[PDB]
């Protein structure tokens, strides 16, 4: 490990996924439904959750809602599989293949589809678990370990294989260009990444907390959480941060529960690094939540977690249709009219 530094001894305990040998791939499936009215999204929701009980669905699917720009939401569904053939035979389906890449998105639709599907190697990929929870992500199917390997910035870096031999910088180099508004309504979009794009999906639960715990959380971390995600959304080419979104979780039938997490693409890991090291909001954060570790013998009912995954243009597809032009990639890089 690069960065550890000498006698590292970390206050908190972390536990990270330990994927099996004959595992190459995790497919991580972004499917939103777009709307200014949850119930213009319920025939398409409702087709959709079915389509996930297929023999070929995913190993683990969460729901969340999304509040986007000017009014409008994303239905979001979060799928996970451990074996891209199974996920092709799933997209394939003749029911998956009803409502696939928008099909049912006519003309002057009130609701629009996205998609953000990204097939990510494992040598690529890292998790840390606050506690050795098997409801986080990919602990759903993957079993995890206590590690040593955080608790220190580059801890993330060092957790990724391949970080020992590549520097995972973007072939842009330092500086995302100006986002860019598309005439995006009433298109289909499908939009190229460059190589060495950084995805993180870090979550929030307070499922399991007490009153003193769920009072300190909402009161006390979840507003700097709020202004954190904000702050990423509107300085894009200050942090390079592609697209940032705060959801929370849902139950299948729709209804909220205490998970929340932020989804969010870097131009390179090195971006997402200097924003969580630098930032304001993410330094008000970490310190609450070692407040709270502190208060309780470093061990919380608050579950913390992430996935982090270095991506390159051919491991992700990115599809809008219909979409609000401030909806995902839609601001940066190549597009085409599918
Ligand atoms: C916009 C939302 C967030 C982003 C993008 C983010 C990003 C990150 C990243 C990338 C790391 C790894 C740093 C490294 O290893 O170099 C990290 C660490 C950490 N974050 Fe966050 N985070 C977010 C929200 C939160 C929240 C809400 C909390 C607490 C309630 C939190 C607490 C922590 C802690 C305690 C660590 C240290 C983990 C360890 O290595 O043991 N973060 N964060």
């Amino acid at each position: 490990m690069k960065n550890m530094p000498e006698n590292h001894n970390p206050q908190a305990n972390a536990w990270t996924a330990e994927f099996p040998p004959e595992m190459s791939y995790v497919v991580f499936a972004q499917i939103g439904i777009q709307s200014k009215s949850l119930d213009h999204a319920a025939e398409h929701l409702g087709m959709m959750k079915k389509s996930f009980d297929l023999r070929t669905g995913p190993k683990h699917v969460d729901r969340a809602l999304h509040q986007g720009a000017d009014g409008y939401q994303d239905s979001i569904f979060l799928a996970y599989w451990d074996e891209p053939a199974t996920f092709k035979s799933w997209v394939a389906d003749p029911e998956v293949q009803k409502w696939w890449s928008g099909k049912k998105i006519d003309e002057n639709s009130p609701i629009g589809y996205w998609s953000e599907v990204t097939t990510i190697p494992i040598d690529h990929f890292e998790t840390l678990h606050s506690g050795e929870n098997y409801d986080n992500g990919v602990s759903h199917f993957v079993p995890i370990k206590h590690t040593e390997v955080h608790e220190y910035w580059g801890a993330m870096r060092d957790r990724m294989p391949v970080s020992a031999s590549s520097d995972l910088e973007s072939p842009l180099g330092l500086q995302l260009p100006e986002p860019i508004v598309r005439e995006s309504f009433g298109k289909r979009l499908k939009v190229t990444a460059p190589d060495n794009i950084c995805l993180i999906r870090t979550a929030q639960n307070w499922s399991k907390c007490g009153s003193g715990e769920r009072e300190t959380y909402i009161g006390l971390v979840e507003p700097t959480l709020i202004k954190a995600n904000t702050f990423l959304r509107e300085n894009a080419s200050e942090t390079g941060c592609i697209s940032s979104k705060l959801v929370y979780e849902q139950t299948h039938d729709g209804e909220i529960v205490d998970k929340s997490c932020v989804i969010g693409y870097y131009l390179s890991m090195g971006h997402l690094e200097r924003w969580t090291h630098d930032h304001p909001t993410h330094k008000a954060i970490y310190g609450t939540f070692y407040e709270m570790l502190k208060r309780h013998d470093f061990k919380t009912e608050l579950a913390l977690w992430h996935e982090v995954s270095v991506l390159q243009s051919k491991d992700i597809e990115l599809i809008y249709v219909n979409c609000h032009p401030s909806t995902g990639f839609l601001p940066f890089f190549e597009v085409t009219e599918i």
